[PDB]
């Protein structure tokens, strides 16, 4: 169980799952794929 897709990330950890290449950095609150 992680952050994975349209899942909302910490500012402590930010690192979204490995389980696919999300990014939450200046994105919306919640990791999305990167286009």
């Amino acid at each position: 169980e992680c952050l994975e897709i349209f899942k909302a990330c910490n500012p402590s950890n930010d690192q979204c799952c490995k389980s696919s290449k999300l990014v939450c950095s200046r994105k919306t609150r919640w990791c999305k794929y990167q286009i």
